[PDB]
């Protein structure tokens, strides 16, 4: 039709796909709309979830929290720093949002310059080749040759009285007018863990509420070490607990009634803020996919190895895609690769294996490859070797920081090549450490090259090259301390 | 004789060799003596150069300097931090030395526990199987079956009036009674660069004096970016300059006369402290090597691929070894491997290739593999590809930190497998970033796996996986900023 390609959604995948497609000669349009959060009505510019309400504000709040610790440690080194320091939440919000808005503008200019037609409207299918764009002016537009769906998701709400009325989600949190105060974080995935982490670091009082387990999908030894790490720093956890309701009392305070799911313990407590970090739901609803005859696997769209949907002419990429890693660089690269196969004469497909990730908890946890339990399930316990250790960061000594949760692990093939299957690290700058190892795994990293890679001294990254104690041995993982 | 193995020198290599040899059934002795610095008479416990006067105190001073910046940045994030903070040099020295002495004691206990006979004496050869140990009591002892020389070196002094009298070296610096004040750092190797770096960061006024070039042996594009980095932060450099003398004037101040070597410009300036970081000289002198018939290559001992000297029964390892990387983990691992070949029935030799290193300058520089110029010299310019980029750390935005010297580069084979030859990074936590890539290089890292390794977002480590602009292209290395 009017376009070679229409891209539905202007986030990490959408924009990456749109820009790449134009680079290879295509006439392309990209639609992006941001539906305002129910209650509070929070809204943001173009660029998607990461820039506006995801990786970026998250990392900036984490850094702000990290810098407070740095202030407290500086005194141990001889700096005449004052003990009683406090962050200004409105000042922090201000700085964070200033950076985001600057990025928004640059993104818009970059899109125009690269000749990507950005439409600030909500797209819905009329037909496998025809889309209704709904602009601000209530105006509409139609038609294109190929389609890329990169619509992502939005924070879920519990089906519980008071939830959408009194509670907030990550969407709201990063520009919050009100000071968080005492806050209940419902959800022990990374978003809930990270938020609780930096809320404590900035002088507030979070509680994490767990339905079942901490960080589902992650190595559970590591997930429990991160949780215990957080309790060490004064973050309490409510185990096996589900919320029942929240109500605004004539007080300004928020009463939350909750329930143990193993026991039947009905209990309650009062908070200034309630954060629902209970997962995200794909925005398939507003697309009218049946009009295009595209099949859905419940809030998500199943795609083949080429990101094609059951309709040859229509594709999906990023978060709406069923059961693939939901991260920004995954989305960016899959979108770019896609645009390059459609218009660049490329045959390179996306590689969704051994994607590294970092949980930016107070003590960060990075990993890549298999968890211990998945490797044991997949190959058998007696064909698996785990090398592990507790270690001591050079910079933790003078300030006498806890090394209790500074733990490192390599999950590997036991015999033969001794191929590394997974690497797990809790500690300082965990994503900075794991990134290069994720590349090493991708080049076929074995235990032998790992262990004969010379260390960079003094660093915490060199701890991986120092691994020598196996779990099978039963020897102390704390080595001549 | 009396021992299976005598180890001469109780540093990184010596201790690693001694401990490993006992693990494999050997009767071993290890000698260590620390000659006090001329003037000031500085002395330290067992464990060698790194623990006492090297990597460790260096990293701790660097961290102390880093933590001051963190204090200054915290205000941008909303922390009510006070601007006028100052470190206490004696308090910093105190903390650093407390940690070192604690490590000294633990090291002594560990050696006794592992049954390594530590002799606090100076060893010199009488014979290829016989050593004179000289203890504190003026006492002596003799005799053994095999020998490991791991004696390292000590800071060099210029052959110039006033040098040993008024100037200091890294040996003195880390426990300095007097406050450094305005200090002249002669030497632009890493030790001089690192010291100048943390002296500025802790409120003093260093100058770096360069005889010829900055960081000889390192990639010179990178070496100039680090130097310019330091000037940005207010560290001046005296280019093509050699010192002529230093004299104590009735003033307490130190007058240094110097000279341009390209021009003939005789000039002078007054400093509180003068630091000679002009290299280190191997302690071969005190060994009486001719008595054992061991050949020397001028202050260093040449060894074969098995660390054997021209005398079958005698070995050398660590810093005294001719023309190998002079770093702690190199020394530790070569010493361990050696002990394992002598007593463990191992055939594993040391791998001295692709050893990663970090220069802990204010903005750190890590690298591993070939410099750009060595790769071009070795393979030809047209068989070389350089991928490069300037990047922007997420945490630099709010405090509005300079990104001018945040630069990244991958030196690679141009065609075929596109094997990576070298990786270079200036920026935050450079050793934490490079370590895993050093392992990746060792597993055969190519450009294709590098560039299709998914990034961890947001990090500075992910910048390597984002490399896409080549120098050959001539395109702007600052990509849609
Ligand atoms: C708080 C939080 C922290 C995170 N931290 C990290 C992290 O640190 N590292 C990391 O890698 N990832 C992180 N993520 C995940 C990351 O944000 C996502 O994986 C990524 O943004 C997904 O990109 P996308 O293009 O598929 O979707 P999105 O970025 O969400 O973009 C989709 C866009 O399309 C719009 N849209 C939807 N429907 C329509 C329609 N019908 N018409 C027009 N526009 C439409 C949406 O409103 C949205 O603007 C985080 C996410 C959250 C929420
Ligand atoms: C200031 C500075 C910073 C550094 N920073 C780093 C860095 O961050 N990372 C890194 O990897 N490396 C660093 N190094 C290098 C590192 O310290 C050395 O590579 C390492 O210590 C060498 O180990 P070695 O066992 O060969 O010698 P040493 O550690 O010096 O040990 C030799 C010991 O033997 C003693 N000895 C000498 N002769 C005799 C004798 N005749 N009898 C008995 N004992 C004797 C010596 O006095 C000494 O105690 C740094 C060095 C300096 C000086
Ligand atoms: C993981 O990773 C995948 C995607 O994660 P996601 O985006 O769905 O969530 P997520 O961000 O990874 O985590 C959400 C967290 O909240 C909890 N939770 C979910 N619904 C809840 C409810 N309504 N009431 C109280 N707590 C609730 C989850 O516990 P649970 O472990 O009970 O789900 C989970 O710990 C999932 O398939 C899962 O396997
Ligand atoms: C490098 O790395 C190897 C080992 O380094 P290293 O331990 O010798 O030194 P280093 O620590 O790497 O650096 C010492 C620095 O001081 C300079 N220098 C050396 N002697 C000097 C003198 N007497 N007067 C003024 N400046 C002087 C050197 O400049 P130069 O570049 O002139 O040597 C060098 O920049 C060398 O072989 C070299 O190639």
């Amino acid at each position: 039709y009017d376009y070679d390609l229409i891209v539905i959604g202007g986030g990490s995948a959408g924009l990456a796909c749109a820009k790449e497609a134009v680079l290879n000669g295509a006439r392309v349009a990209c639609l992006d709309f941001v539906k305002p959060t129910p209650t509070l009505g929070t809204k943001w510019g173009v660029g998607g979830t990461c820039v506006n309400v995801g990786c970026i504000p998250k990392k900036l709040m984490h850094q702000a929290s990290l810098l407070g610790e740095a202030v407290h440690e500086a005194a141990a080194y001889g700096w005449n720093v004052d003990d009683k320091i406090k962050p200004d939440w409105h000042k922090l919000v201000q700085s964070v949002q200033n950076h985001i808005k600057s990025v928004n503008w640059v993104t818009r200019v970059d899109l125009r310059d690269k000749k990507v037609e950005y439409i600030n409207g909500l797209g819905s299918f009329v037909d496998s080749h025809t889309l209704l764009a709904k602009l601000k002016s209530g105006e509409r537009t139609i038609t294109a040759q190929t389609f890329v769906i990169a619509v992502g998701g939005r924070p879920r709400y519990p089906d519980i009285p008071g939830a959408v009325e009194y509670g907030i989600t990550s969407d709201d949190l990063f520009s919050l007018d009100r000071e968080p105060g005492k806050t209940l974080v419902v959800g022990a995935g990374y978003i809930g863990l990270e938020c609780a982490g930096f809320l404590k670091g900035l002088g507030y009082e979070p509680t994490v509420m767990v339905r079942s387990i901490v960080l589902r999908g992650f190595d559970q030894q590591m997930a429990e070490l991160v949780a215990a790490s957080m309790e060490e720093r004064g973050i309490p956890f409510l185990r096996k607990t589900v919320p029942l309701s929240v109500e605004k009392q004539d007080d300004g305070k928020l009463l939350v009634k909750y329930k143990n799911v193993e026991t039947g313990e009905e209990s309650e407590d009062v908070y200034d803020t309630v954060l629902w970090a209970i997962g995200r739901k794909g925005l398939v609803d507003d697309l009218n996919l049946p009009n295009a005859g595209v099949t859905v696997q419940k809030d998500k769209i199943p795609v083949d190895s080429q990101e094609a949907t059951n309709v040859a002419n229509i594709y999906a990429v990023g978060d709406i895609i069923y059961g693939k890693p939901e991260l920004t660089p995954v989305a960016v690269l899959a979108g770019r690769l896609l645009a390059r196969r459609l218009y660049g004469g490329s045959t390179q497909r996306m590689d969704y294996k051994d994607v590294a990730t970092t949980v930016f908890t107070p003590l960060e946890y990075a990993c890549v490859g298999l968890s211990e339990e998945d490797a044991v399930k997949q190959f058998g316990a007696d064909e698996i070797e785990v090398f592990h250790g507790y270690y001591k960061p050079t910079e933790f000594f003078i300030p006498q920081k806890s090394v209790r949760y500074c733990y490192l692990k390599a999950v590997a093939e036991r015999h033969g090549d001794q191929r590394v299957y997974g690497l797990h690290y809790i500690g300082p700058v965990a994503g900075e450490v794991i990134q290069g190892f994720a590349a090493a795994l991708k080049s076929g990293l074995t235990i032998n090259t790992l262990i004969n890679t010379v260390g960079i001294h003094p660093t915490t990254a060199e701890e991986f090259t120092r691994l020598a104690i196996t779990k099978r041995s039963g020897l102390d993982p704390t080595p001549a301390s």
